[PDB]
């Protein structure tokens, strides 16, 4: 590999990390009371779960997984079609909804993450947006827009639970707070040199919540120790993002997990990011406040979470540091 792509000593993956067993495997088939509950424990414990009997069509999950992988198959002259100025976009405000390649990074000891991404929005579907999508291939439009209009099902059932686990009222989430769907699929090509590459650099999620879907392993959560995330094909990865975090006033853990690279096989994930307009104001929920349980950050600006979590990684809470108060 060229230096480009090589972390830092301390950020590197040992090569013999175990399975986390103690992943909560969640079933949202159970009673609704043990359905709240369980998610409930999963968020204040770990910030990271999977959920299985979820309600999203197995077919479907199969059928995006594999538009997807045909997608990274297309030849250098289709993708080039999604490369502005000849060259992968940026991941810096403005994040814009079409269709465009990324390349992603740290900029500390600069270092390239060992990744591909397509990312675009989902929300709300319209003409304008899904025309901004891939053209190749011909499916890729049509099952990628019933996918993201079931993961969004998915994903609200989710943060309902979540409402009823804080005592918030039902639809807490189901606003501005939820206006942005950020679908990334990423591609993770074969690594001759897996020491001392990363995939996706240590981090929490920026935004709300997050579903992940995985049929090959390389996703990791730090719990300094880091553990594997058995991947399990018909499940999703429920990933609690830094505002979810903020807005229980850390009564709920963010997830902060990694991505490792592969000697041998390539691997392609689909993240879904729902999270708030840019334009919102992000601040812990009064409804929970009080002389016990004071805010631990004061009101800030989206956008300006925003500018500091792409750009500054010094720490994984870089970007609601500034925002700490008591
Ligand atoms: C490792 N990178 C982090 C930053 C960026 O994330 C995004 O692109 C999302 C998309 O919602 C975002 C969240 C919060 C603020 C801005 C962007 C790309 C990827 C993600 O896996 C998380
Ligand atoms: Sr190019
Ligand atoms: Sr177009
Ligand atoms: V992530």
């Amino acid at each position: 590999v060229s230096e480009s792509f090589v972390a830092p000593l301390e950020k590197r993956a040992e090569n013999d990390v175990p399975l986390g067993n103690d992943v909560p495997i969640i079933d949202l088939q159970q009673d609704h009371l043990v359905v709240v509950q369980q998610i409930t424990k999963a968020c204040q414990d770990f910030g990271l779960f999977q959920v299985i009997n979820h309600g999203l069509p197995e077919k479907l999950m199969a059928e995006t997984m594999d538009v997807c992988k045909e997608f990274f198959a297309l030849p250098a002259e289709e993708k080039e079609k999604l490369q502005p100025k000849g060259e992968p976009a940026k991941f810096e405000l403005p994040l814009e909804q079409k269709a465009k390649l990324y390349v992603e990074g740290e900029q500390l000891e600069a270092f390239l993450y060992w990744k591909d991404t397509l990312a675009h929005g989902c929300h709300p579907l319209d003409e304008e947006l899904v025309n901004s999508w891939p053209e190749k291939p011909a499916t890729y439009r049509e099952v990628v827009a019933k996918y993201s209009v079931e993961v969004r099902k998915l994903t609200m059932r989710i943060l309902d639970y979540i409402c009823e686990g804080l005592g918030l009222k039902l639809g807490y989430f189901d606003n501005e707070l939820s206006q942005i769907q950020m679908m990334l699929t990423n591609y993770y090509p074969p690594c001759p040199d897996p020491s001392s590459t990363l995939g996706s650099g240590g981090h929490y999620d920026g935004n709300l919540i997050t579903l992940l879907q995985q049929n090959l392993p390389g996703l990791q959560q730090l719990i300094a120790k880091w553990i594997a995330v058995e991947p399990i094909p018909t499940a999703f990865v429920v990933n609690l993002g830094l505002t979810l975090k903020v807005i229980t006033n850390e009564k709920f853990e963010g997830s902060i997990h990694r991505v490792v690279t592969n000697p041998t096989r390539d691997r392609v994930s689909i993240a879904t990011f729902i999270g708030p307009d840019y334009s919102c104001t992000i601040e812990p929920a009064k409804e929970l406040l009080s002389q016990d349980n004071p805010p631990l950050y004061k009101p800030y600006s989206y956008a300006e979470f925003g500018e500091i979590y792409l750009s500054d990684k010094s720490d994984y809470d870089a970007g609601v540091k500034p925002y700490k108060i008591n």
